[PDB]
């Protein structure tokens, strides 16, 4: 299988750039990171920080999460981040994004044993 930490990875990091690259960024790693396959995903955010600063994230401020459970960081420094959101001629297979980097705060879940990001739940 694929593990919940490996699948973070994934769908949420991108330490290569150190923001993102084109208007067609976010057309071509949502295709790339396996996000396209089964259906177009209508939100997605990719990191662009090193792995450590973000896995460092679960020691930071303890948040609520979206969905009621306690298990939500967020960090305590801006992040270069980018933002992908499907657009309205978005038809699967050809799915296409619109791409917007920004420097905002994060909030991941963390679980396990290390304790680590299994989910991105927003960006402030």
């Amino acid at each position: 299988k694929e593990t919940a930490a490996a699948k973070f990875e994934r769908q949420h990091m991108d330490s290569s750039t150190s923001a993102a690259s084109s208007s067609n960024y976010c057309n071509q790693m949502m295709k790339s990171r396996n996000l396209t396959k089964d259906r177009c995903k209508p939100v997605n955010t990719f990191v662009h920080e090193s792995l450590a600063d973000v896995q460092a994230v679960c020691s930071q401020k303890n948040v609520a999460c979206k969905n009621g459970q306690t298990n939500c960081y967020q960090s305590y420094s801006t992040m270069s981040i980018t933002d992908c959101r499907e657009t309205g001629s978005s038809k699967y297979p050809n799915c296409a994004y619109k791409t917007t980097q920004a420097n905002k705060h994060i909030i991941v879940a963390c679980e396990g044993n290390p304790y680590v990001p299994v989910h991105f739940d927003a960006s402030v």
